[PDB]
This record gives structure tokens, sequence and C-alpha cells, in this order.
């Protein structure tokens, strides 16, 4: 029955596009912006954006949840979707990806190519444009600007670490450690994916306390780590008709949770098979790596990890949710661990 | 004797790098950030960054120009250099450029490639990192954040217009009009190049009035337009040992001031020579376009335009400089029209 809360959020995208596309000299650039927005911020699950709206309603007194306050909540929710769209458009280029959300990657579109770099930058610019148009006169205005900027910097540090640990055509198996893996996922996914939308609803509700944001981070950073580990598992073992994207981690020589777990269980012979076949474009070599992972029962190791993680996150909710409603984190835990 | 004001600004870059590179888990990403900063924000003329410092000293009472206020002025000056570095790293990729500031473009460096997209994003992130570390407790903090964000959005709209008017392998001569040209340069260069550093010094001096910023824009936007027209002229007729970069406008099918002026003077036969030779990679075809421009006396047309522009900008300074010191704009006019 949660498809209704989604439907309302999706319906507000038309308003977001209209407001951002409203100078006859910039008309052609405005039309390109509309195309970028429609192609990239639509076709997703909108869970990150929806988390702003859902948490806003659960943290703000209903008497203060007026039409304009709710409008501001939907807008900031769409700002989170725009931040994600900015990072994914650029990430698809850098990871040489083919598809995203059941369609070809925006940069792979004939006539787009590397112009997608500027398109990604425009998506980022739209966030601060919406924050100014809707939240400029709000006491949480600077809190939100700083939150989106800090989330961007943390994601970009994470992306730097992801790209450095994955050099094209260079055997970096020794660098694929558990400590290295935890550092990457913390920065590249955990902050913008779960802390950002909840923290935004918190600042909008007047919850600006350092300790409250610290406690919320304790739960959400661990949820973010799980989500990235699940993303790494699905890169190879997920159904592309469900994920909407084709995996590239093995070909891209990425420090995937799968390769880290492989190296913790591989014999010296299995290690050599991995060394000779990892980080290469040949379909035959990728297939050999997948066979190795299946031989080492990594899908069963992931299933066990998912159960241990769920139990750990629920224990963190019991420890750190107060004084916030547990439903804020429980709703998020249900969607991610389904 | 103005080389001394430059030397001091350059000496402060070591502090900027140290502060931005100071978590052992992010160590490798921090080392990559230092490399990106050193490669891209050094080797330039630093005129945009220096304009912050010079205008700060000319707008703030010397009694308020303490060591910490001056430190904040140098930092915001380096923030302007970082914004420019962010845009140029991404612009070199999208324009398929070879060199910048006498060295190969960062993305052309072996082992960098499209990872430069994230490097460019990190340079942008460093701006807001420095603004928070040095200007967070200042009354102009939000004014500066909004100024850098708005300057980014205007530049990105300009870049969109530049890339749309220049499609790869598509004859777009009819689109190369004077109105189209003025629209592109206004957004892609004029705002971040001259309005941004002066407006920053103004906000730092407590000059936040809408009319004062409007009047300053009247002069600086026209200075920005001239600088972009000069950039277009130098793309083909400039000495690469002086400019530090190799021209790509003809090959890239750009709506250059040169091609716009060509079309205003070309006969139907000269138009066909331009049509058959513009926007193509062949050295022979680029050479034919350059011969056409030289035949149509475009270098003499530019020299005349430079004189008319200088006189127009000085007339704008007389009309709109007050109540600011004219030296603020005169110093900038001397550096650009030299
Ligand atoms: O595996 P990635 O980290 O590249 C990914 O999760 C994207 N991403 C990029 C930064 N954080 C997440 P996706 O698999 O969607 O391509
Ligand atoms: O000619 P462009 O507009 O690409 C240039 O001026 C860069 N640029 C990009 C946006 N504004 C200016 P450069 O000749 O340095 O490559
Ligand atoms: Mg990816
Ligand atoms: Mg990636
Ligand atoms: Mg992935
Ligand atoms: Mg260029
Ligand atoms: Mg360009
Ligand atoms: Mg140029």
């Amino acid at each position: 029955v949660y498809a209704q809360e989604k439907q309302d959020f999706v319906q507000h995208f038309s308003q977001i596009v209209r407001v951002l596309t409203e100078h006859p000299e910039i008309g052609d650039a405005i039309a390109r912006l509309k195309e970028v927005l429609e192609y990239n911020a639509i076709g997703g699950k909108y869970n990150r954006g929806l988390t702003v709206v859902v948490a806003f309603r659960e943290l703000v007194e209903p008497r203060k949840q007026d039409a304009d306050s709710l409008q501001r909540a939907w807008t900031v929710g769409w700002c989170v979707e725009l931040l994600q769209a900015f990072f994914l458009v650029a990430d698809d280029i850098m990871d040489s990806s083919l598809t995203r959300r059941g369609q070809i990657c925006w940069y792979q579109k004939p006539g787009v190519g590397l112009d997608a770099i500027n398109d990604a930058n425009l998506l980022e610019a739209c966030i601060y444009r919406l924050l100014k148009l809707y939240c400029r006169e709000q006491p949480y205005y600077l809190n939100l600007i700083e939150l989106f900027l800090q989330s961007s910097y943390q994601t970009e540090i994470g992306q730097t670490l992801d790209l450095l640990t994955a050099p094209q055509g260079n055997v970096d198996l020794v660098r694929f450690t558990e400590k290295r893996y935890k550092s990457i996922v913390k920065y590249k996914a955990a902050f913008y994916s779960f802390y950002l939308p909840i923290a935004a609803a918190m600042y909008m509700a007047g919850i600006d306390g350092e300790k409250e944001h610290a406690n919320a981070k304790k739960i959400l950073l661990e949820m973010g780590e799980f989500f990235q580990i699940q993303d790494d598992y699905l890169d190879l073992f997920g159904d592309p008709s469900v994920t909407g994207k084709i995996g590239t981690d093995i070909q891209d020589n990425k420090c995937s949770w799968l390769v880290v777990q492989c190296l913790q269980r591989a014999t010296p012979e299995q290690y050599q098979i991995l060394k000779e076949n990892y980080g290469q474009k040949e379909a035959e070599k990728v297939a050999r790596v997948k066979a190795l992972y299946e031989e080492l029962d990594l899908p069963a190791v992931f299933l066990q990890y998912e159960e241990d993680s769920y139990s750990h996150i629920m224990a963190l909710i019991e420890q750190y949710a107060a004084p916030l409603p547990p439903a804020v984190f429980l709703g998020l835990a249900r969607k991610i661990y389904k």
C-alpha cells in the first residue's frame, strides 16, 4: 500500500521540472536541461527522495505540516534524487557502464557522449536552485546547503578511493582488503544514500543538535554499508531486468565486496585463477571469475551476511533511535532488507 | 611592479593545499586531491584570484584589513581559481583539448583519463570546504556560498549553449549568428571571470546592495564578453607558447567570434569554402578556414573591435563605477586590454 506515497512524490516532478525550466536566449539550454532531468531523475525507485517526505511527516507536528511546508519537503526529496542523478551520470561514464534504470546510460546515447559531464554538473546546480527558490527564508536554509555540499564532498572522496583502488589493466589484488573496502563504501555510498535524506528531514523539523545527528549517523552509515555490499553482490548475481543495469565490477577491476570475500577464502591456485582473469574485458575471463565465486559459496556467504547485518542494524536502532520515532529507521530497514 | 602582488598570492597556495589535505583511511584520496590541486590550479596568471585580493584592499578600510581578514581575502581568491580549475578540467575533456597552461591537459595524462571528471568535481568541492573553514562565522558567508553557486550555474548554462551550438560532425553555420554568440559568452565566461571575483570582494567589504552589484555587473559583463572574444581570436591567431594551449574551435565546430565575423563578410563562394571545411579534424581543412579568415581581414577586424571595446568599457566605468573606487575596474581593464 506504500505505492501511494510514491505516486504523490512522482506527481510533483512535473512541478520541479516546470519551476527549473522557467530569458529566450537560454531557451535551447533550458530545453536540454529538461531532457537531462526527464531522462535521469525518472525510472528509479525514488526511495532516497521519498525518505525525506516520509521522515518529515514522522518528525514534524501535523499542525506545522501545512501545504507550503509539505511542498518544501517534496522539493528537498527531489534535491536528494538530483544529487544521486548527478553522481550516477558521471559514475556511468567513469565505470564505462552500458545501462541504468532499464535504458542505455545517458552518456551512451547517440549525440550525448562526453557532453554528459556538463549535464551531470547541471543536475547538481538544480539542487541549490530549488533550495533557494523554496527554502531561502527558512531557518534551516544554510543547514541544508551545507548538508548537500558535505554529502557531495564525502561521495567524491569515496569515488576517488573507488577509482584509485581500481586502476584499468593493473593487477591490484593485494590492495583488495576488508579495511580498504570499508573505507571506500563509507564515503562513496553510505553518507548520501541514508544519512543525507534523514538529516535533511531532521534539519527541516528543527532537529539540528550535533548528538542527534551523530546518533542518526551511527544507524544510517551501517545501513549504507549494507546497501553498497548488496549493490556489489547484485552487480554479478542480480537479475538485470530487476536491477535495471548491467554489471561491470569484474571488467573494471573494482574492489568489490565479492572480490574481497573471494580473497579471504581462495586457495593459492584459486588466487592465481582470480589474478589471471580479474580486471579484463574478455567475457570468458569474467565467466571464470563468476565460476570461482560460485565455487567459493559467495552467494550463501552474502545471504548469511544480509541476515547478520539486518540483526546488527536493528540492534543499532534500539541503541540510537531515541528520541526520534523508531518508525523513521524501521521503514528504511524494511525497504532495504526486503 | 605588479609581480609582487602575484608572488604573495602564489605563496599562499601552499597553505591552501596543506589545509585541504589535513583520517588515515582517506590518505590515498587526499594524496590524489593534492596532485589534482598542484597540477591544475598552478601554471596560470592568477588574475581572477588576484582580483579578489586587490579589490578587497581597495574596498575595505585599512584599519579593518587585519591578518585574518587578509587571509580570508587570499582564500576566497584561491576559491575563484578553484572554480576556474573545475570548469577547465571538464571543458578540456568536452572540447577534446590537448594542452593547457603549457602542459598536457590533466585528462590526457596517462593513467588519468575520464577519472578527471571526479577530479574536476573535487576541485569544485574544495571551494565550499575553504569557505566553511575560513568564512563560516562571517556575516557575508551565505552571500559568498550563493555567489559561487550562481556563478557555477550560469557558467554551466553557457557551457550547455556552447556544446548545443557546436554538434560534432553537423554543419551548423546558419546557427552561428551574432545574437547566438552574445548569449553563449554572457553565460559561459563573463559571470565567473569578472563579476565573481569583484562581487566576492564587495560582499567581504559589506557592499551587499542590489543596485551596487547591478552597476558593477554592467561594467564587468562587458569586460567578460571582450575577454571571451579575445579568447576566440587567440584560439587560432594566438601564439601557443604564450597562451599555453592549442586551439580546437574550428575542429570542434564552435560558434567562435571568428566564424560569426566570417559569415558577416563572406561571399556565397567563401561561405561554401567555410561550409565544406569547418568542424572537421583534417589539418588541411582547418588551414583552409584560417586562410579564409586572413583573406577577410579578421585579425584587423579584431584589432579594431579591441579598440572600440576598450573605449566602450572605459565609458561604462565613468557611468557605473560610483560609489566604488574607479581603480577597482581600471586595474582590471589594464590587465585584460594590454
Ligand atoms: O558500483 P558503483 O559504486 O559504481 C554504483 O553503486 C554507483 N555509485 C557511485 C557512487 N556511489 C554509488 P552503481 O552500481 O549504480 O554503478
Ligand atoms: O573556448 P572555451 O569556451 O572552451 C575556454 O575559454 C574555456 N571556457 C570554458 C567555459 N568558459 C571558458 P578555453 O579556450 O580555455 O578552452
Ligand atoms: Mg558504477
Ligand atoms: Mg562507480
Ligand atoms: Mg555497483
Ligand atoms: Mg575549451
Ligand atoms: Mg569550451
Ligand atoms: Mg577558447
